[PDB]
Formats: C-alpha cells, sequence, structure tokens
C-alpha cells in the first residue's frame, strides 16, 4: 500500500510553526514532569515508537497513519509511559486540530529534539490519519536485553544501516529508564534533557560493571549512576559499532548532522512524497524567535 503525503488543507510553513511553537511553549511551562526532566525526552521516544512500526516489506505501520491514537497500539506493552506524551499533545491538537495526528507526534519529536538544543531536524507535513484496522500489532519495537546481532538486524526492518543505528542509538542521552515501565532503571547520563553526544562519552569513559536490577533484569551500571542497556552496551562489544561509537564520541557536529538524517528519515520512513510537495519545512526555536 502507498502512502502518498497530502498537506492538510492550505496549511502552510507558518502554520506549522505556531504549533512548534505551542509545543515548545508547552515544554518550557510543564518542567515538573519526570522529576523535572521534563517531557522532551518522552516526546523524542513517543515520535520513534510511532514510526518504528514500520515494515519496509509491505509498508505497513510507520508513522503515516497516527495509529497510536488507538487501543491496541496505546497500549502495547511496549509503549509502557508514551501516554504521558500524548496527554502533553493533547490540548495541543485541541488548539490545532487540522493537524494529522501522525504529523503531531512526528513534531512533537522534532520540536522537543530541537528545544532541548539539538540539532535542526527537517520536517515534512502530509501524514494522513487511516482507520482503527491499519494499526499494526504489538511486538514490532525492540527488546532491550538482546545483542549487536539482534539490534542490526531488527533496524534493518527500518532500513537503518550501522551508521544511522548508532546515531539513532545517541538519542539515549535523554531521559531515564523506568522500572516499573520496561523493567530496567536509571539515567544515562548527567544531561538528560538537553541534546548532546553525552551516550557515546559515557559508553566509552565510564567504568561500567553488568548487575542485576530490582525487576531481576541485567543492566550496566556505573558508580556515577548511570546505566545503559544490553542494547546500548552492545554498540561497544561490535567492533563495527564501536568504531562509529568513537567517531561520535570525539565529533559533536559529525552526531548532530548524522542524528538529523537518520531521525527525518525513521519519521519518513513509508511516505512517498509527491514531487510538487513542499520542501521540508526547518523550524525555528523559540530562543531564535526571541519567545
Ligand atoms: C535497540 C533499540 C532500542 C531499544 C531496545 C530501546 C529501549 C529503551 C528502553 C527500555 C527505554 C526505557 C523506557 C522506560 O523505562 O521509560 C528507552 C527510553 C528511551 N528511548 Fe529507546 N530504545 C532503542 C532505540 C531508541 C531510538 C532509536 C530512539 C530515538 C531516536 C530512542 C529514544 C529513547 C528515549 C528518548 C528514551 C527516554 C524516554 C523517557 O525518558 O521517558 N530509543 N529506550
Amino acid at each position: 500500500l502507498v502512502h502518498v503525503a497530502s498537506v492538510e488543507k492550505g496549511r502552510s510553513y507558518e502554520d506549522f510553526q505556531k504549533v512548534y511553537n505551542a509545543i515548545a511553549l508547552k515544554l518550557r511551562e510543564d518542567d515538573e514532569y519526570d522529576n523535572y526532566i521534563g517531557y522532551g525526552p518522552v516526546l523524542v521516544r513517543l515520535a520513534w515508537h510511532t514510526s518504528g512500526t514500520w515494515d519496509k516489506h509491505d509498508n505497513t505501520g510507520g508513522s503515516y497513519g497516527g495509529t497510536y491514537r488507538f487501543k491496541k497500539e496505546f497500549n502495547d506493552p511496549s509503549n509502557a509511559g508514551l501516554q504521558n506524551g500524548f496527554k502533553f499533545l493533547e490540548p495541543i491538537h485541541k488548539e490545532f486540530p487540522w493537524i494529522s495526528s501522525g504529523d503531531l507526534f512526528s513534531l512533537g519529536g522534532v520540536t522537543a529534539v530541537q528545544e532541548m538544543q539539538g540539532p535542526k531536524i527537517p520536517w515534512r507535513c502530509g501524514r494522513v490519519d487511516t482507520p482503527e484496522d491499519t494499526t499494526p500489532d504489538n511486538g514490532r519495537l525492540p527488546d532491550a536485553d538482546k545483542d549487536a546481532d539482534y539490534v542490526r538486524t531488527f533496524f534493518q526492518r527500518l532500513n537503518m544501516n550501522d551508521r544511522e543505528v548508532v546515531a539513532l542509538m545517541g538519542a539515549h542521552a535523554l531521559g531515564k529508564t523506568h522500572l516499573k515501565r520496561s523493567g530496567y532503571e536509571g539515567p544515562w547520563g548527567a544531561a538528560n534533557n538537553v541534546f548532546t553526544n553525552e551516550f557515546y562519552l559515557n559508553l566509552l569513559n565510564e567504568d561500567w560493571k553488568l548487575e542485576k536490577n530490582d525487576a531481576n533484569n541485567e543492566q550496566w551500571d556505573s558508580k556515577s549512576g548511570y546505566m545503559m542497556l544490553p542494547t546500548d552496551y552492545s554498540l561497544i562489544q561490535d567492533p563495527k559499532y564501536l568504531s562509529i561509537v568513537k567517531e561520535y564520541a570525539n565529533d559533536q557536529d559529525k552526531f548532530f548532522k548524522d542524528f538529523s538524517k537518520a531521525f527525518e528519515k525513521l519519521l519518513e520512513n513509508g511516505i512517498t512524497f509527491p514531487k510538487d510537495a513542499p520542501s521540508p519545512f526547518i523550524f525555528k526555536t523559540l530562543e531564535e524567535q526571541g519567545l
């Protein structure tokens, strides 16, 4: 099935910058969430999980249809906690009812990365809501207790290569694991609501110990109070991933540029953009607007 991007009727860059801005202003205002981490990280994860159900083989799932709004997908165990990002976006959607669900979930992620002093992420509009029976089944999002071979094979289904995977994983600088949500507990670093390359630096430079958490799952822990999932740690066990990790630990601009590309790609997988669609939008941050 082909999913052709269809611009919300009559809308242009300024309309979407207004949505961006409302998201960004609420991100700033609602700062208490998650022990003052704020909603940035869970909005990035919402964008990823609503996009990451995609299957390149038959174009099922993906960001286009905004299917997270249906109970099979919002109740996926893999999505535990993302209801907080959805609830955040609800007043945004009420103010701007014309935006599609897929466009809002993906734009939430872009806005969060940028407002957290991350790279600019070009973003295209035109996702169209699809019906409840187009919601992908549970089980398409990745397990955390696995090795590099798992990770590499998993991401082939999203048409991501080694560089794209290692870049995307850098988003684990953000937020934290929550025991009651995933069976893992702890942040990955100190700067967890500012977008930086800290994930790679911590992988290489902390002294990690393989411990069991209080849900009886293994994770890697440091004396600084940071953690890595087994799938994170796999990026330094596999020599191909390791090279790339070192590259991003040593070049913040390269990480930003590669993350931006991979994240846009993730958010656009499955969508066909007509030849005469608008160019991708690059939104100004609140700071750049003086707001
Ligand atoms: C092998 C792939 C991946 C696995 C197994 C994985 C697994 C996890 C797990 C278990 C959590 C903790 C959930 C919780 O307890 O709240 C988490 C959090 C998160 N992940 Fe992933 N993840 C992967 C890839 C990604 C990618 C590709 C992105 C986005 C580019 C991403 C962004 C995030 C963010 C931002 C959080 C923090 C959420 C919060 O603080 O509420 N993850 N991930």
